[PDB]
């Protein structure tokens, strides 16, 4: 998993995390899908690679709505387009 199809899951979660209307209905069936998947250390180390060099380039991140995605749906993920988390031990 060399972060290739983990950033079209987490990027539907990121029109959210902008501060606008979103995310996507692909959000929660799109990222609760990979998180559901990664049942090894190396896909949650992994995903998290994909949003850490994105988020690292969103310049008005937005933590309220990042953190509002998995308690909306319900995904629950140890992970968000933010600077907050390591990854290491979820």
């Amino acid at each position: 998993i060399d972060c290739g199809h983990v950033d079209s899951l987490v990027r539907p979660c990121l029109s959210y995390v902008q501060g606008g209307p979103g995310p996507s209905g692909q959000c929660c069936d799109g990222v609760k899908n990979l998180h559901n998947q990664a049942r090894s250390q190396s896909d949650r180390q992994s995903a998290c690679n994909c949003l850490k060099g994105i988020a690292r380039g969103i310049h008005n991140l937005n933590e309220d709505n990042a953190r509002s995605i998995p308690p909306k749906c319900g995904v629950n993920l140890p992970y968000t387009i933010s600077l907050n988390i390591d990854c290491s031990r979820v």
